[PDB]
């Protein structure tokens, strides 16, 4: 997250980290059900461990942390790697979470956030771009939803309704390492960190996010079919 701030501790209880062996941050993810995560479908590598209720990037012990294994990883059937469309995937945890102040699911609303809506994006991705610099703790940044017309103008012939643009201010954006992390608007999960431009936070190059309001039926039906 470029030019965000340290999240307040215990404020993003739906934030997850997908780790590679032994505890290498791979992608962000979001707890959407007591036994399921959403992440970007481009976060394809086999996950070693899911880490929840944890603030720091390092493996330092935190009383609120909960570790899991992914047992199912279901990308949206419309995703076709390396294309950006339908950039979402459901991950089933090996067991249901233990509900705490640090570990709590967030719901996806079918209401699509409108242009100008203020949303919060979070992640442990680089805080600088092009220079790679990881933070010590979870970073939070407010970004505003752009109209689909302004999104199309920024990325001509690269945008469809499965995506939304957000983040109108130069110097502020999500970036590499933030992939699959949450975009929360008015208390509900409406986006996943998907893609954008390089270096991150360029003027007139907003971040591109998976438009989750378009997938509530798929999310609900897939969780139900795999229960
Ligand atoms: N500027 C942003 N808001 C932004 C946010 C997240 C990401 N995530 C990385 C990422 N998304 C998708 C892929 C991918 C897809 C298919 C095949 C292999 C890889 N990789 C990238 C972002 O901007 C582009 C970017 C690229 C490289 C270095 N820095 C920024
Ligand atoms: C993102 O925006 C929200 C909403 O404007 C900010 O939260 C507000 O913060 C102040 C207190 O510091 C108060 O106006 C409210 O109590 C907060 N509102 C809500 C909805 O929580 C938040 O600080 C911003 N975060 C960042 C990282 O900029
Ligand atoms: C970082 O963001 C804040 C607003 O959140 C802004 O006031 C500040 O100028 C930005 N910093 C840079 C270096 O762009
Ligand atoms: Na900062």
């Amino acid at each position: 997250i470029i030019n965000g701030s340290d999240c307040d501790m215990h404020t993003q209880p739906w934030q997850a980290a997908l780790l590679l062996r032994p505890n290498q941050l791979y992608c962000g993810a979001v707890l959407v059900h007591p036994q399921w995560l959403l992440t970007a479908a481009h976060c394809r590598k086999k996950v070693f461990r899911v880490r929840l209720g944890h603030y720091s990037l390092s493996p330092v012990y935190e009383s609120g942390q909960q570790m899991f294994q992914g047992v199912k990883s279901i990308p949206h059937p419309g995703y076709s790697h390396p294309g950006h469309s339908n950039d979402l995937m459901l991950i089933k945890l090996n067991r249901r979470i233990r509900p705490t102040k640090d570990v709590r699911p967030i719901n996806v609303s079918s209401h699509c956030p409108s242009a100008g809506t203020k949303c919060l994006v979070s992640g442990w991705g680089t805080t600088k771009s092009p220079q790679v610099h990881f933070p010590k703790v979870l970073q939070c940044l407010n970004i505003s939803v752009l109209s689909q017309k302004r999104c199309e103008d920024a990325y001509p012939r690269q945008i469809d309704d499965t995506m939304f643009c957000a983040g109108d201010k130069a110097g502020r954006d999500s970036c590499q390492g933030d992939s699959g992390g949450p975009v929360v608007c008015n208390g509900s999960l409406q986006g996943l960190v998907s893609w954008g431009d390089y270096p991150c936070a360029r003027p007139n190059r907003p971040g591109v996010y998976t438009n989750l309001c378009k997938f509530t039926k798929w999310i609900q039906e897939t969780i139900q079919a795999n229960s």
